[PDB]
DNA sequence: GCTGATGCGTG
DNA sequence: GTCGGAC
DNA sequence: GTCCGACAACGCATCAGC
């Protein structure tokens, strides 16, 4: 209709075709995008985000459904479905120094702003580019941003990055209003709407609902819930909000479902996709347990098991009809690479009678001399992309735990029970190879206790619980954190903790602008009295908790460190602090770090300590520096991990 | 040919 | 990965 | 409970710079 700067998506009795800001057949302008995003992160309830969303996605559809995609592609911030690696090559070096080059600023001016400002997207926004000619160029659109995207990501070998640059300079000097905001952060790789993927979906399966794709222009129906009670229309959306949501669990690739969609609609999509071995779906994830009584709690009177959380990574292994395996990452990129040894291992994990199957496994760094668990540190250490058998210096264990597809059947619907009987009776184990991970059926709240404390005897993390037969089944649409996690680290008094000196600030990003975000935390090295770096710290503080910080903190800048405090490789503080807060942090591990000091030269000669998930607990007050956690003290704890 | 900085990705 | 905020 | 985005350590792969 009219210009795109006065787009509105958030208005009431948003109309598809009238209250959109470009023709039917033109391409979607990015502005519009943009002025959707500036709606979204003006609001905080993420319903009405999706019913902004679902305004734009409407439009869309009513108007170009072939920027439908890309539409949604950018509204996700992803470059294309997972499995395929699709990633820019660009974080905030490269963005910096292209907003650098297109305003003609210093780049350690642009670098200082965008920290204060805590969002490079204020920081391009408000620059005029130097090379923009007094006519600017065509207004950019959204399919054309979405292209220029994939460029970038497209673009390797040797002088790719001033390639890449080019292509984010020409970005900006085409952007108008907001646009070069939403550009920016989208580079960065943090958009910060409040609206992510599940957001995305409910936009997604509202808008083909209200305004079903495929009808002859002008559209017939451009609200199908309009003779509709409110309570019959809410009902209809979520029935169908279930039906995407299900698919994408399954079938998480937009490239695959946005096609069927616009052909055969919502209510078809489960026809045309459906699981498959060899196309990844999405894992169950574990929802954190403080507690067995949380636990009994959360599943009542339903029957559960406990099993042994390992220590390593995620690898969803499907064998496909024809003998084609494939191994997924836990957020369903292709590892099938990396893992030359296990794929020559599946013939002696299954049954020959076993045709196709979709295994949920961890695999975990396993010691043959010693025949034994290694730490995660370890599995990090195997190569990524084509290796070869031969080469494979650290070995992987399989430890199973879950079957989601057998023989051409879908278990998804299907309870543990069930699914667990399959994985046992059908796949084979061998020890160091491929392994049921230890499980205990029970209720017994001192059993459970005891089977904790022989988890971390037994190298792992802690417990999952896993209901058996009630709410049981694999379907991550409905409940995507259906299984509890319990480790020894969520109870309190229990665990590694240390108190440990505040001395350093980081300037806060995104919900953290404006304060700080984040501290550099050190423990006391008695032998050289020095202070020593062991790792920053970004969570665990409420908000009010973070705005007392920031104001006990103010008196405690330094200009310039201290002498006796020794940070060697961690990220030098945008504000040095006067060493003289003491804060108890709580960790899950300790680690042997290749950058931070402490401890140094008292477990490794290269390497100190660090913590791995560390949060923040409390303030000392009662402590000073002196009587923080030593040095010493770090090295016995990392020693007794064993 | 090598190294450190940068990016992606795991947890 | 942990955590807290908004719903 | 769900969803989201602040923030953690640290590995390999790549590429600019040398
Ligand atoms: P996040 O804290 O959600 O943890 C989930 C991951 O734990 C790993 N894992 C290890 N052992 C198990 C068992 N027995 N069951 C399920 N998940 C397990 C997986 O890698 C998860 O992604």
């Amino acid at each position: 209709s009219n210009d795109p700067s006065g787009y509105n998506p958030a208005k009431n009795n948003y109309h598809p075709v009238e209250d959109a800001c470009w023709k039917p057949g033109q391409k979607v302008p990015y502005l519009a995008v943009a002025r959707t995003f500036e709606k979204i992160e003006e609001v905080s309830a993420r319903l009405r985000m999706v019913e902004t969303l679902s305004n734009l996605l409407r439009s869309v559809v009513a108007l170009s459904p072939p920027d439908l995609l890309p539409v949604l592609y950018l509204s996700l911030n992803h470059l294309g479905p997972p499995q395929q690696g699709l990633a820019l090559g660009v974080g905030d070096g490269v963005l910096l120094k292209a907003v650098a080059q297109a305003t003609g600023r210093q780049l350690e001016s642009v670098r200082a702003e965008a920290a204060e400002k805590g969002d490079v997207g204020l920081v391009a926004e408000n620059s005029r580019s130097t090379q923009r000619l007094m006519l600017p160029p065509p207004p950019l659109t959204a399919s054309g941003v979405f292209s220029k995207f994939r460029d970038i990501a497209r673009l390797t070998g040797s002088a790719s990055t001033a390639k890449k640059i080019d292509i984010i300079k020409g970005l900006f000097v085409a952007c108008r209003h907001s646009e070069a905001r939403f550009i920016a952060r989208s580079l960065s790789g943090r958009l910060r709407l409040g609206l992510a993927e599940q957001s995305v979906l409910a936009a997604l399966s509202q808008a083909v609902s209200l305004t079903p794709p495929g009808q002859e222009f002008p559209p017939a129906m451009v609200d199908a819930g309009k003779g509709k009670t409110a309570e019959a229309r809410k009902t209809w959306l979520e029935e169908q909000g279930m039906i995407l949501k299900q698919t994408f669990c399954e079938v998480p690739d937009l490239d695959r479902i946005i096609p069927v969609l616009l052909e055969h609609g919502l209510e078809r999509l489960p026809e045309h996709c459906k699981l498959s071995p060899g196309i990844p779906l999405k894992p169950m994830l574990a929802h954190p347990t403080r507690g067995i009584s949380e636990v009994l709690k959360r599943f009542e009177e339903a029957a559960f098991t406990c099993e042994y959380k390992y220590d390593g990574q995620r690898a969803q292994i499907h064998a496909l009809e024809g003998g084609e395996v494939k191994i997924f990452s836990r957020n369903q990129a292709d590892n099938t690479g990396k893992y030359p040894d296990i794929i020559s291992r599946i013939p002696k994990i299954k049954l020959p009678s076993v045709t196709s199957f979709i295994l949920d496994t961890e695999a975990v760094a396993w010691d043959r001399e010693k025949k034994q668990i290694q730490p995660f540190q370890v599995l990090t250490t195997r190569k990524r992309k084509e290796v070869d058998a031969s080469e494979i210096q650290v070995q992987v264990c399989l430890y199973a735990f879950d079957l989601i597809y057998l023989n051409g059947e879908s278990l998804v619907r299907e309870p543990l029970s069930r699914r667990r009987q399959l994985l046992r009776e059908n796949f084979v184990e061998t020890e160091g190879e491929f392994v049921f991970a230890t499980s205990l059926d029970t209720k017994d709240i001192e059993q459970i206790a005891e089977f904790l404390e022989q988890s971390v005897k037994d190298s792992c993390e802690g417990l999952m619980v896993k209901t058996l037969d009630v709410d049981a089944t694999y379907e991550i649409a409905k409940r995507s954190h259906n299984w509890l996690k319990l480790k020894k680290d969520y109870l309190d008094g229990v665990g590694d903790t240390l108190d440990l000196v505040v001395i350093g600030a980081y300037l806060g990003r995104g919900k953290r602008a404006g304060r700080y975000g984040g501290f550099l935390l050190a423990s006391y090295d008695e032998d050289s009295e020095e202070l020593q770096a062991i790792c920053k710290l970004g969570t665990g503080f409420s908000d009010e908790e973070l705005e007392e910080h920031h104001q006990s903190l103010k008196a405690l800048v330094l200009p310039s460190p201290r002498p006796y405090v020794r940070i060697d490789g961690a990220v030098i503080p945008d504000h040095w602090l006067d060493p003289s807060a003491v804060w108890e942090v709580k960790c899950a591990d300790l680690s042997l770090s290749p950058i931070y000091p402490a401890a140094r030269g008292l477990v490794d000669s290269d390497k100190g300590i660090s913590l791995r998930f560390p949060r923040f607990i409390r303030v000392r007050e009662d402590k000073q520096p002196e009587q923080a956690t030593t040095s010493a003290q770090v090295a016995c704890l990392y020693r007794k991990q064993s």
